[PDB]
């Protein structure tokens, strides 16, 4: 069965249902978006943000990439963060990793993957830093642990951006780390504690005028 | 409201997980064994274009990349890595590039306001604006936004087919590529005609196919 | 030891520092006060194209960026940051893009061997190969390398003039841009004619100059 | 006109070079075999071939603002891959310099447009070493951050499989230098890392055969 032609038919059925059951929603969204959440998650087909959050179109500004990696100088994630934080003024930035992330699993192996190798470098940087801890775990346990370390490192890379530090001080922007369990459907919050003195050093080092 | 949208979203997630356990208890545990999506979706980050919702599909159906204005920069590692993985490893049957009506990324490229880090990101849209300037200036402002959104999807399909991994999959298994526009006002997807002369793809094969 | 090129280079550095102190004792201390180069050079990393040597110039004269095959990716931060700094802050009067004969980067783009991380880097040369394929196929292999090297310089000058900082400097203070080919066999630089129809530069100004 | 003057000086240099090293340019035309890859600053005061007292063909060169190695940068990535795997250079040199205004800009808090994402790695080092940098004078902090940047660059360089392979297979060496723009001297940084550091890097980054 052609999944593309099947998807177009299901789109038309969904759009007609939306007109019947929430007739104001799509026309009000056409006037302009006002999402309160920026979601940075994995491209993994099992992590569709709006479905797993039980939300609607217009609720979640979304960036998805392999293993939800934030490269500090990546223009793709950089442009979405600039737009979502400065222009849409989202109240929340969520970084969501997930269980059974094959990107994280690839980083724990040493098989050459072409253009994927430079993309996964930040996961291999965390692997080197945390090697003794990761080697003490089973492969399945290491995949969860490195997925968590990657979310926490992402929150650090996110808060190293002046536009985020500005929004946190000016209008109480909040940032959050999650792990999605692909087997249960539950989001879990990471404790993601950093000393107060961590954000002070970051403000000094990264906030610009 | 007075409601924290983050804590409200976690509560709704638990309600959705409860519904999955009650109505389709096999689905999430079978997906945890491994994904097998047949579709790679490259679309806009715009909150109004959630691919799995608007396609009426489930988790596991759509491998997804979303960025500002669904732009494919040829040497971007972010889109590059997702295309390599989806095409070579997951062996998707379809790559969809979906633009949308009222794309403010496309609209920003038709303006000349300095937007900081967004300026280098939108360069491919300004390249299309320069190439098609006479055509775009002959339209109304709102028609030029729709037209540039279409040209951007078509240019994205060209950038996509400049990748050896995609040309190989098109030859080896008839991987298909599709250009769509999402109408944020109606919820309908429409297909772009997106024909290219045969001699276009032959020159591309010669110029970009790699061992 | 005596065959180590690195320890030999450090010894030659100390000999060069001694020569500077003996022959031009004011030069290095006056440069330490601040640089004022009038030229930004964008050239190939090729060991045969050291800009300051081949121009017969001194330290402080040439602000320099060198990469594989002197390629300007429009959204590359590495070349982007050097252009912003050289044009807006140092206020260079000249931006030079220098290609060269026997550029193996240009030759690699005319081949179809997979080269790992070099593949995405060379995409702009394969874009030119696809656009100019009939012309390149009508030439010998060696002539196609020279022609693609020239097209690459000219395309770089286009990418350079798509940047508002360059367009601003050209309009406000007569910044000039130049395309060169370095002949690695003779040591001579030759200028490329690099003329563009008037309507080309007007569309670029409209599409890329910031308000 | 500095540009037309430079083209005239080029022609004079090429004619002189045919007299003084009559066969050098012709040997160069048949191919290049440099033994050194130089990664340095774009600063007009740091021309590698001049300050090393070397000739064309001796130094494969990459220069960027503040000699920064972004791990997933294709520009520096492509030159390292080509120089190490194809030319088989014996030495990779990362050269920082005194009075580097790129390093100085990272110690400031002015917004600089497209320069901001480029300088993030220097601001990462500033945050990590902030107590040490704040304890120094302005001019001493610039020298210190320039040194930390070279050392961090050598770490990013050795996180690349192509470099780790060459070090193991053929004793490729990597070196950190600071160029003094006022004296003309290169000095070597001690750049010591525990043995356990390079073992974790090999485990985390070297691609399987
Ligand atoms: C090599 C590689 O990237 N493998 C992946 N496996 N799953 C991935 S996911 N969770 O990003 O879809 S990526
Ligand atoms: C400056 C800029 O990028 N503006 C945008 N407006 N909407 C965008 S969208 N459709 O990508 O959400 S981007
Ligand atoms: C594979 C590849 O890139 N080959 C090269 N040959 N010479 C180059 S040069 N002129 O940039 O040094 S690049
Ligand atoms: C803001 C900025 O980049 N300023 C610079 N000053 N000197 C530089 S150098 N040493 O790279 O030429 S960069
Ligand atoms: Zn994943
Ligand atoms: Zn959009
Ligand atoms: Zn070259
Ligand atoms: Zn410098």
């Amino acid at each position: 069965s052609d999944k593309f032609s099947a998807a177009l038919a299901k789109n038309k059925e969904w759009a007609a249902k939306c007109s019947q059951e929430h007739p104001e929603l799509l026309p009000t969204l056409a006037v302009g978006q006002h999402p309160e959440i920026l979601w940075i998650g994995c491209s993994d087909s099992r992590c569709p943000e709006t479905t797993i959050l039980g939300l609607l179109p217009g609720d979640v500004f979304t960036h998805r990439n392999i293993a939800n990696v934030i490269h500090p100088a990546d223009l793709s994630s950089g442009a979405v963060i600039e737009f979502a934080v400065r222009h849409l003024r989202v109240k929340h930035v969520v970084i969501c990793g997930h269980t059974k992330c094959g990107g994280v699993a690839a980083a724990l192996g040493n098989k050459g993957l072409g253009i994927l190798d430079p993309w996964l470098i930040p996961l291999r940087q965390l692997r080197e830093q945390h090697l003794a801890e990761l080697q003490s775990l089973s492969r399945d346990e290491a995949v969860v642990r490195l997925a968590e370390l990657n979310v926490k490192e992402g929150l650090k890379a996110l808060t190293q951006k002046s536009v985020v530090l500005e929004a946190m001080q000016e209008r109480g922007l909040q940032v959050h780390g999650l792990i999605y369990d692909v087997g249960s459907g539950f989001l879990r919050q990471l404790d993601a504690a950093e000393p107060e003195e961590a954000l002070k050093a970051r403000l000094t080092s990264f906030k610009t005028d």
